[PDB]
């Protein structure tokens, strides 16, 4: 699926993203954003060998079970293509996981160099949340 921006921001909210370790909404839509464009089918091969999955560009080292990348140690217990679910839930359980491992959301490549610091509300803009 892909998401609309207001869609997105709507369905993060309502699966308790908003805030969550102080990262406001609009952090989050933006690093969905870069990661993605708003697709949750989205699929990349990192150069380690590993994937990354969906909206939030979820990898198979750490986080998610793809069966082709070695050392992995699924810490969000789900296969990859949970991650790739028109519906959100597993992409953001497992954000909430990685988002709480120490080093907050500069997990995400992409959110440190494109969002940090950034008008981040901009990305709820016109929103009716
Ligand atoms: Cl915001
Ligand atoms: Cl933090
Ligand atoms: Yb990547
Ligand atoms: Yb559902
Ligand atoms: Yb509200």
């Amino acid at each position: 699926k892909v998401f609309g921006r207001c869609e997105l921001a709507a369905a993060m909210k309502r699966h308790g993203l908003d805030n969550y370790r102080g990262y406001s909404l609009g952090n989050w839509v933006c690093a969905a954003k870069f990661e993605s464009n708003f697709n949750t089918q989205a699929t990349n091969r990192n150069t380690d060998g590993s994937t990354d999955y969906g909206i939030l560009q979820i990898n198979s080292r750490w986080w998610c079970n793809d069966g082709r990348t070695p050392g992995s140690r699924n810490l969000c217990n789900i296969p990859c293509s949970a991650l790739l679910s028109s519906d959100i839930t597993a992409s953001v359980n497992c954000a909430k996981k990685i988002v709480s491992d120490g080093n907050g959301m500069n997990a995400w490549v992409a959110w440190r160099n494109r969002c940090k610091g950034t008008d981040v509300q901009a990305w709820i803009r016109g929103c009716r949340l």
